[PDB]
């Protein structure tokens, strides 16, 4: 099973016309992030069959330089998110490693499938591109790898992450959930949650390997 097949599927099921004449009329007209060229770089990084844990995240940072298509994740000289600073945070508390690489390109290749459930976002505005069709398209994504495959980890962080539970099928997978790894959240049961050995932890019980979640 490939991702060609999955997106096929999804537009066969719903019309996505109106979104894609949208997104169309969006990147002539205004500053959409992240880069055309990268708006399924999850998917190009991590192919189905190399899916080992999906980490949902909300719509694409919204800064210049920020997105690239990964959920979570910056390039290098742009802003540094302070949800990424706590993820990296509770990582060096987790598993023992400090990262230096602000993007998550690492993990993706890994199998992490950084998955944004909204993938575009106009600059500067938050949810700007909430419920035009993306949330959709996602929902999809998130069944077909439940449907699937077997024995991923889904991290959920935050009540709205936490929704997705009803597309998952829990006799077949992990589920990790907490709180938002925001500031406005974290304290409260991000720090300490341990969401990388956790996720870890399952893979080998399943006879996967682990994700190597430091500097490569």
């Amino acid at each position: 099973m490939e991702w060609s097949q999955i997106f096929h599927d999804i537009t066969t099921k719903h019309d996505f016309k109106a979104m894609h004449d949208f997104l169309e009329k969006e990147y002539s007209t205004a500053i959409v992030y992240p880069d055309r060229e990268n708006i399924y770089q999850a998917f190009d990084l991590t192919p189905f069959e190399n899916i080992k844990v999906v980490i949902l995240g909300q719509d694409p940072y919204h800064g210049p330089n920020q997105a690239h298509g990964l959920a979570f994740s910056v390039q290098p000289n742009a802003k540094f998110p302070p949800s990424l600073r706590n993820m990296y945070k509770e990582l060096a508390d987790d598993i023992g490693c400090v990262r230096q690489t602000p993007h998550l390109q690492d993990w993706a290749r890994e199998g992490v499938l950084l998955l944004n459930t909204v993938l575009t976002v106009r600059q500067g505005e938050a949810n700007s591109h909430r419920d035009i069709g993306w949330e959709t398209f996602t929902d999809e994504i998130i069944k077909a790898v439940s449907d699937y495959k077997e024995h991923v980890v889904f991290i959920l962080w935050g009540k709205p992450a936490q929704q997705k539970i009803k597309l998952i099928d829990t006799s077949k997978h992990c589920i990790i959930k907490s709180v938002h790894p925001s500031p406005l959240s974290a304290y409260r049961g991000f720090f300490g949650s341990k969401p990388y050995s956790k996720a870890n932890t399952y893979l080998e019980s399943v006879g996967k390997s682990p994700i190597n979640w430091c500097e490569s």
